[PDB]
């Protein structure tokens, strides 16, 4: 297949921007099929040492064959950027759902939280841990299903998330894990029921405060066997988390009392429900 330029598309609106990646929509012209290109400049990457980031996710992704991650279809190069051709997944970011309905419902959170589960299995069962989980880098496509992307920053069996995120090794020793995505795991189940994360303060350092000293708080209105999962993934000693080899994996996180009801089995090619 042909390697692809830049006047092979119609570029369109900006999806979304990062410190070094911005996103852009594009119709190829040939196919009139939607791609969220992502456009690097790679005078920027590399004054920044950034090389190893880019080919991490590119390798990454070319592993990935899931329906719940974004996908990479292809990778050009002109004089001064990269292109990779991805997922555009037409809802956008969870995030914005997030904040446009407020707070979730239990159908609605724990269907979305076994698909983030299911999704977590999948990668962690390649050796390969996300190290930046969270709303805004889990997206929902048109049938609203979820689709996880921004792989720059994993580590395939030095880098720390994002600041509600963030796990307390990494706050100590400054090393991640599998159980470190499980952590972030706990937060966003939080903010699901809750509207907001765990941990919230004025600035940064207060935010890194509160985590090694786990505090924090459950609302009232939080649904219990919920909130009894997030006491079991929220746990200062990493190899105490429930999801964690030491805890002998994915098989006791999926039979945990809040999943009671779930067919874990064939999740995307059941109906979400809707969103209120
Ligand atoms: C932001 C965004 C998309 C992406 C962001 C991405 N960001 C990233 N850092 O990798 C990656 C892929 C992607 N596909 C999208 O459709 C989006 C917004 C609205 C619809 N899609």
């Amino acid at each position: 297949p042909r390697k692809k330029r830049p006047e092979d598309f119609k570029f369109g609106k900006i999806l979304g921007e990062g410190s070094f990646s911005t996103v852009v929509l594009a119709r190829e012209l040939a196919t009139s099929r939607e791609y969220a290109i992502k456009i690097l400049e790679k005078r920027h990457i590399i004054k920044e040492n950034k090389v190893p980031y880019v080919t991490r996710e590119r390798d990454v992704m070319s592993r990935l064959d899931h329906p719940f991650f974004v996908k990479l279809y292809f990778t050009f190069q002109d004089d001064e950027k990269l292109y990779f051709g991805l997922s555009y997944a037409k809802n956008g970011e969870l995030l914005k759902y997030i904040r446009k309905i407020g707070s979730f419902d239990e159908t609605c959170t724990r269907f979305y939280t076994a698909e983030i589960v299911s999704a977590l299995e999948y990668l962690h069962g390649k050796g390969i841990i996300h190290r930046d989980l969270k709303p805004e880098n889990i997206l929902l496509n048109e049938d609203m299903h979820i689709q996880i992307t921004d792989f720059g920053t994993a580590k395939v069996l030095s880098f720390v998330g994002t600041a509600q995120y963030v796990s307390p090794e990494l706050l100590t020793e400054k090393s991640a894990c599998k159980s470190s995505d499980l952590w972030a795991l706990g937060c966003i189940i939080y903010q699901l029921v809750a509207g907001l994360p765990p941990f919230r303060a004025g600035n940064e350092y207060l935010i890194f405060q509160k985590i090694i000293k786990l505090e924090y708080d459950f609302p009232e209105k939080f649904f219990p066997k919920a909130r009894d999962l997030v006491e079991k993934l929220l746990v200062l000693d990493a190899t105490k988390r429930l999801g964690c080899e030491e805890m002998e994996g994915y098989g006791p996180l999926k039979a945990h009392p809040f999943f009671e009801s779930v067919t874990w089995e064939n999740l995307h090619q059941q109906t979400p429900p809707k969103l209120t």
